[PDB]
């Protein structure tokens, strides 16, 4: 929790944070045509389904990139405009114990680590590479779910647990500072 070192910040199921690719190096209106995506963090939950991230503009149409408790493990999945891929970690995460994930996409090829475990890579199909985004980024839920009929119901579920130590594109989020959309604020 925010009350020792790492600041740990809780998800109850209806808590989400926006966030914007604020962060340089790692205008107006228009898009992003990103070669890659890179996450890092922790998470502490017993949820065995519920949406962690979520970058992506989140139209019906829009590309994007997600990590989500599905039937009790940490996925990947994105969609770059050629159709999605999956890449499912073999770790069990409802532990209730404070667990690391990396998941980082170079063009088509994505690679997916909770823990300890040998990282599960795998890529999109032939034709697209590209992200294509507004920068959006959503932290424990999504405030367009109707971009989830398509997939499975952990898309459309808020995560419940703690999240900490943030890691996009190598800029560590500010979670309670940097969120946009005035959340309510509860520590693990
Ligand atoms: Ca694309």
């Amino acid at each position: 929790k925010a009350a020792g070192d790492a600041e740990a910040i809780a998800f109850d199921g209806r808590t989400y944070m926006e966030y914007h690719n604020a962060v340089t190096k790692s205008a107006e209106p228009s898009e992003k045509a990103l070669q890659s995506n890179h996450f890092e963090l922790s998470i502490k939950t017993e949820a065995t389904q519920g949406l962690i991230l979520w970058s992506g503009k989140g139209l019906e149409r829009s590309d994007y990139i997600a990590l989500a408790i599905v039937d009790g493990f940490v996925q990947m999945m994105y969609d770059l405009g050629s159709k999605p891929v999956v890449l499912r970690s073999t770790v069990p995460i409802n532990t209730n114990h404070w667990t690391h994930i990396k998941a980082y996409r170079v063009q088509r090829e994505g690679s997916l680590q909770v823990g300890n475990e040998a990282p599960i890579t795998g890529s999109s199909p032939l034709g697209a590479t590209q992200l294509d985004t507004d920068g959006a980024l959503w932290l424990g839920g999504m405030e367009r779910l109707s971009v989830a009929h398509k997939l499975p119901k952990a898309y459309s579920t808020g995560f419940i647990g703690c999240i900490r130590d943030v890691i996009v594109d190598r800029q560590e989020l500010h979670l309670v500072e940097d969120a946009l959309n005035n959340p309510t604020i509860l520590h693990c």
